[PDB]
Formats: structure tokens, C-alpha cells, sequence
């Protein structure tokens, strides 16, 4: 005959790969990004009944969302707030998916790829601003310490006794 | 030099795809079914020694066991009680296995292929039944909310 | 547009395969061995910046260290006290790796090749010894 995979209730998590996309961050940087969907057919009748091929349907919304999301996202959110991204991804994608009887469990972004050379520059320049921050922030702490210090030196001079009554309950 | 993988004690679980068996359910439905065997070599001497190739031999008892177990099971069992199957599979296999010094830890049926079209048939029928049922309950629920509201109504009429 | 894989603070463990090393054991047995390196990136900036390619470079010192640890080990350790060698490797390698921002969590020896037929011999003879200590314990009891 002709055989076909049975759509039965899932016991262990099924895993689907979302194909690479090219799209631009909000931010303005072109990127290629792919990711992984973890799901479990919870109601096979809906999965068979409500979409033609739920595997491909899920594959679709997955791309649409991953595209969309990156659209409204700063380069930095892809490189640095995965946890929040994937969570954002699970949320939208699980929801979309329930008409079809699929529970989406997690959706973690797999690899992110950027224009070549870019991350070297981005590495160098962040190394540079990490320092330039250390400078200013410190130079600041000090300018202020200097102020409060000069301020206590005035009070101590004008009020010789001010350090006494405080020393007198030790 | 010519070398060979050595049969060591397994620190982690090895995995082994069981080749598809196609066969008839008790039920009488034609079926393509395959499984993953999880295992660990536990006595490497036994394993190198009692069986020419232990990976091969595990593949075949697994194959044969699965074929038998499927022939015993009713279609619905494969679809809805996979877990029970899965478990006897592990029992029967791990045993068969023991002479060769292997621990089979789990054995999990992977994909069951039905003859095509059969499943759409069942789903659509399934959907139609829930669709019927829901029409009834809706009316029974409406009707009764009506009456509880009707008897809500006397109480406030005859007694303000 | 030609792209590259962004280094990021890994959330879930990465997995490197150490290519095969053919070498002799301390025992003098010739042997093909290999290993998996489990690791997370912890400081991208370290990793992009300190070293031309963090992968090639972890793979290299992973080879070198695998090579050495073997030469220092007795065949039977290789097959029988893998754990010890495993940890050994973890320690050396994680270390090497910090200049680059990488936490190496485990290194595990995967497949081990001996010359064709040698285990088939070690196996026969080691079973002989069990047919020995099993009868020197059934004429001693009764």
C-alpha cells in the first residue's frame, strides 16, 4: 500500500528545526537566524483536522514569528537577551499553534550570524567603551568623595566640637 | 595498522535505531513500525565473547521482539497505549539481551505508519462525533439554565 | 553578503568533537582515540578578541592534551578507569581555555580503537581466568 506517519498523542517531546532566515534587526543590521521548536501533539484529531500538514504549518508560523520578532528587535537583544527572546518566541508560537492541538513547550533560537568582520569591530569597540565607562564612573565617584570630604573638613573646622559628642557614646 | 572499536563499559547510554518492521496488527491492520533501543554494555567480556556482533544481535532480537509484540497488539494499542508496549518491549528485550552482557534501559516505539487515508477517515469521524455531542450539551445546558432561571423567577415573584 | 556565527554568552552547553589521535599508550599499545569537549562561552568579548578563532584553538589544545594524557596511561586505564582520565582532561583543558572566556564543563573519551584482533584475544583469555577462579571456588567450597 501507501503508508503515512500516524498522528498520535506524543509521549516525549518532538523537535522541529526552523530553517535559516535572513532579516534585518530594528537596529538596522542584516542577520541570519534559525532556531528550534520543542512541541508535543496533544490532540491528534485537531492536528489532522485543522491544518493540512501541521508539521509544515508549525514550520510556517515559526518563520513568520522569528522574522517578525527580529524585525522589532535590536541587534543586542539577539546576542544578549536570549532567555527573553525564546520566551517571547514560545509565547507567540504556542498560542498560534493551539487551533491545531499542539502544545509548544519551548522555542530556543539556535545560531545567529552577522556580517563578517562585524563582531570583531563590535568586540574591539565594546572593550573600548567598557574602559571609557570605568574611567568616567570612577573619576565621578572621586569628584564626589572630594566634595563631601571638603565638606566635612569645613564643618570640622567651623565646629571644633562636632567630632566630640559623637565620640562620647563609644 | 588495522584497528577496531573496542568494547568498553558504557559510562553513558548508547542509542540504537531498530530497522522498520512492516506487519499486521492483531486487529488486522497493516503497519510499518520502528523503535529506539537504549542500552549500556555492562560486561564487555561477555559481549565480545558470546555473540559475533552484539550491536547486530541487539538489532535482531529487537527487530524480532517488536515484530512479535506488534502482531499481538490491537491497532488502538499502538496509538493510544504506546507506553504499556514500550515497557514490555524493554522487559522482553533486556532479558533476551542478558547472555551478551547488555543492559537495555528503555525501548521506545518511534513512528507508526498507517495505510494512508485511513487516518483522515478516523479523524473526520472523530471530529463529527465531538461536534454532535457539543450540540447536545449546549442545548441541555441552555435548557437547564432556563429552568433554574424560571425557578429563580418564582422565588422573587411570589416572595419579595 | 558573507556571514559568520556570532559568539554569544551560551545558555545551554556547546559540544566539540576532538578529531582522532593515533598514539601509543604508556603500556606501549597502539591506539586510536577520541573525545567530546562540553563547553559554554561565558565571556564573548574574551573569546572573539583574545584568540583568532576560539573553536580551532580549543580543538587544537584538546588534541594535544588528549594525546598526552593517553601516552601517560595504561591501556587498561583507557578502557577501565576512563572516568579518571576524563576528569584529568577536564581540569587541564578548562584551564587552558580561560584566556578565551570559555568554561569547559566535561571532556569525555568517546570511541577507543586497538589493533585488529587484540581485544578478541584479551577477551578470550580474560574469560579463561573466570573459568579458572570459578572452579578453584567450586572444589574449595564442596
Amino acid at each position: 500500500m501507501i503508508f503515512e506517519k500516524a498522528v498520535i498523542v506524543d509521549l516525549r517531546t518532538q523537535v522541529l528545526d526552523v530553517p535559516v532566515q535572513e532579516t534585518i534587526t530594528k537596529d538596522n543590521v542584516p542577520v541570519r537566524v534559525n532556531a528550534v521548536v520543542y512541541f508535543r501533539v496533544v490532540d491528534p484529531v485537531k492536528a489532522v483536522t485543522q491544518v493540512k500538514n501541521y508539521i509544515m504549518a508549525t514550520s510556517q508560523i515559526s518563520q513568520t514569528t522569528l522574522r517578525s520578532v527580529i524585525g522589532q528587535a535590536h541587534l543586542d537583544e539577539l546576542l544578549s537577551e536570549r532567555d527573553k527572546l525564546n520566551m517571547q518566541l514560545q509565547r507567540i508560537i504556542d498560542e498560534a499553534t493551539d487551533p491545531w492541538g499542539i502544545k509548544v513547550t519551548a522555542v530556543e533560537i539556535k545560531d545567529v550570524e552577522l556580517p563578517a568582520g562585524m563582531q570583531k569591530a563590535m568586540a574591539r569597540q565594546a572593550e573600548a567603551e567598557r574602559e571609557r565607562r570605568a574611567r568616567i564612573t570612577l573619576a565621578e565617584a572621586e569628584r564626589q568623595a572630594a566634595e563631601k570630604l571638603r565638606e566635612a573638613a569645613e564643618i570640622i573646622s567651623e565646629h571644633p566640637m562636632a567630632l566630640q559628642l559623637r565620640t562620647l557614646q563609644t
